[PDB]
C-alpha cells in the first residue's frame, strides 16, 4: 500500500 | 487517508 | 484495489 | 483501511 495521511507497507 | 495499492477517506 | 473502512477501485 | 490487491492500515 503506497500512502499519505503529515508520508509503502504494498 | 490517501491509499493506492491496481485506487482517499484524511 | 478491493477496500473497506463504514465499502472496489483493482 | 483493510485493502486486497495480489494483501491493514483502519
Ligand atoms: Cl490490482
Ligand atoms: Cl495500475
Ligand atoms: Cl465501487
Ligand atoms: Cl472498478
Amino acid at each position: 500500500l503506497v500512502y499519505f495521511a503529515a508520508x509503502l507497507k504494498a
